[PDB]
């Protein structure tokens, strides 16, 4: 499950990127735009004043694009950091998942056990508390059953 | 002139590897406010005092390093205490054993 | 714990907004140099 959910993570991230990159686009094409006012200001309510003013336009809004960026870039970056724990939870994980199982074992667990949903991962150690509860309240009757049977036998 | 616009890049580039920093720290206090109001109302079910005295006197202190695996140190802690409580209720079978 | 972790991380971040801020401060500043010359331009 956390493999699967770094896959969807990846693809999130990869959205973000996509989106963050055009935006580095959106402003390079405004700086170039004040660029241009910068030289017609140079050049010259007279055009000289117009150039004034639509230079300082073009720097607000090179500012909000770049400002866009830096939410594109944050929304990246929190996807990341996600990601990031995501291989750290599943190599955590990897620790004990790699010892593997033998096949008649894996077979009662899937037999015994149910399963959690992609998103839903956090859960599963909800299925782990619940399900060491119940196994333990077995356990422990069964051998207060055979300490029962061990003292009429003896 | 030129030289000023096109050292902007620079600069630019550096602010961009600045802002990741925020991003992260925020990202963190966001985040640690679900667990601990979950861990505040898990306490609000109350000890008496004594109570409190008898689980503190025995079991260990944490701190911010251990906080974020706590989760399962405190599993931990609970297995070591049940391998002895077994051990118990295994005393407790051969003591019922010599008394029958 | 978390309490502490929230503590902590408000003392902190405060660290990093201040970078990021003095970047920006050096960003405008080289704009600031870029207008100083395009106005010596604009008097010549």
């Amino acid at each position: 499950l956390w493999r699967e959910k770094i896959n969807l993570l990846n693809a999130r991230l990869a959205e973000a990127q996509t989106s963050e990159e055009q935006l580095q686009s959106q402003l390079d094409l405004q700086k170039k735009v004040v660029s241009d006012h910068m030289q017609r200001y140079l050049q010259v309510d007279s055009d000289a004043s117009v150039a004034k003013a639509k230079l300082d336009e073009a720097q607000t809004i090179e500012s909000e694009l770049d400002k866009q960026l830096r939410a594109a870039n944050k929304v990246t970056c929190v996807l990341d950091t996600e990601l990031t724990l995501a291989r750290a939870a599943e190599r955590k994980a990897q620790q004990t998942a790699q010892q593997g199982m033998k096949e008649e074992e894996r077979e009662l667990s899937a037999s015994h056990f149910p399963v959690v949903t992609l998103e839903q991962l956090p859960d599963i150690r909800d299925l782990e508390r619940q399900h060491e509860r119940g196994i333990q309240h077995e356990i422990e009757r069964v051998k207060a059953e055979l300490h029962r049977l061990n003292i009429e036998l003896t």
